[PDB]
């Protein structure tokens, strides 16, 4: 079996080497995002779509690519009981146009 | 099908009313930590394992907890072609006395 103890022993010598990369957030690209987009039947986001997003990310101060990967994780890690704007679901029902209002 | 601009902008509207914690990292449970080591065999982690490891805890200023859900990531997500200290597996050679 694999020592779990180690592992963690292992990735804090990394840290202390410099490693950073698996502490902070990954982030993604418009393709490696699709690939999991798809997997779990969302319409494939074009270059379109992210353009059509920075005024809410200007507005934000988080790149759009950022969300994504944002997006990406709950997609696949779930929202574990944790809710957002009170919904225990991801709501698609508002566009861009709507949020900005 | 489901619209992913849409998606998108909510988060967005999510983060403009106050929203955080989907952008930042995810902390641990022990319980949780290791009902996903498990589900790849890997040792369950006790209590004491977990204060053991307080040493290298102090000199990095990473809570072992927080580690932990690093390395719960890293075996739902995988290393994607990223390598830690120049290999490309997750290395349980060494102990934490070996890093020391």
């Amino acid at each position: 079996t694999t020592i779990t103890l180690n592992v963690l022993a292992w990735l804090y010598a990394a840290v202390i080497n410099g490693d950073r990369w698996f502490l902070n957030r990954f982030t993604t690209t418009l393709n490696d995002f699709n690939l999991v987009a798809m997997k779990y039947n969302y319409e494939p986001l074009t270059q379109d779509h992210v353009d059509i997003l920075g005024p809410l990310s200007a507005q934000t101060g988080i790149a759009v690519l950022d969300m994504c990967a944002a997006l990406k994780e709950l997609l696949q890690n779930g929202m574990n009981g944790r809710t957002i704007l009170g919904s225990t679901i991801l709501e698609d029902e508002f566009t861009p146009f709507d949020v900005v209002r």
